[PDB]
C-alpha cells in the first residue's frame, strides 16, 4: 500500500465512495455467506476458534458511524472477512471458493477507488 492509502485521511467525498464500493460487495452473487455475522448455530466451535470476526453488516454500520479514519483500516477489515473464512473452511468448500470469488471482485473495486480519489 503506497504513500495515500496509509496517511490519507479519508474525506466526506471518500465516504461515498466507500459506500459505493460496499453496497457492490453486498450485490454480489457470492456475497452471500459474508452478509451478516456467522451464526454460531450452524457452527458451534465458531467463534471459539476465530479470534476477531467480520461481517459485511458490521463494515456498513461501521461505514455509517464514520469509524474508518484511513483507508488501510476499511481494508483491514474486509480481508478479515477472507482470511478468517479461509481458516475455518477447507480449501474444498464451497465457502472457501466464495471468499477466492469475492475478494478478486473487491480488489478489482479497490482499484477502480484509489484511481478516483484524486482527479
Ligand atoms: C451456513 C452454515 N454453514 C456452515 O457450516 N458455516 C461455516 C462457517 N461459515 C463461514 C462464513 O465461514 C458459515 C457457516
Amino acid at each position: 500500500e503506497d504513500a495515500m492509502t496509509v496517511l490519507t485521511p479519508l474525506t466526506e467525498k471518500d465516504y461515498e465512495g466507500l459506500k459505493r464500493v460496499l453496497r457492490s460487495l453486498q450485490a454480489h452473487k457470492m456475497a452471500w455467506p459474508f452478509l451478516e455475522p456467522v451464526d454460531p448455530n450452524d457452527a458451534p466451535d465458531y467463534y471459539g476458534v476465530i479470534k476477531e470476526p467480520m461481517d459485511l453488516a458490521t463494515m456498513e454500520e461501521r461505514v455509517q458511524r464514520r469509524y474508518y479514519e484511513k483507508l488501510t483500516e476499511f481494508v483491514a477489515d474486509m480481508t478479515k472477512i477472507f482470511d478468517n473464512c479461509r481458516y475455518y473452511n477447507p480449501s474444498d468448500s464451497p465457502f472457501y471458493q466464495c471468499a477466492e470469488v469475492l475478494e478478486s471482485f473487491f480488489v478489482q473495486k479497490l482499484k477502480g477507488f484509489k484511481a478516483s480519489r484524486s482527479h
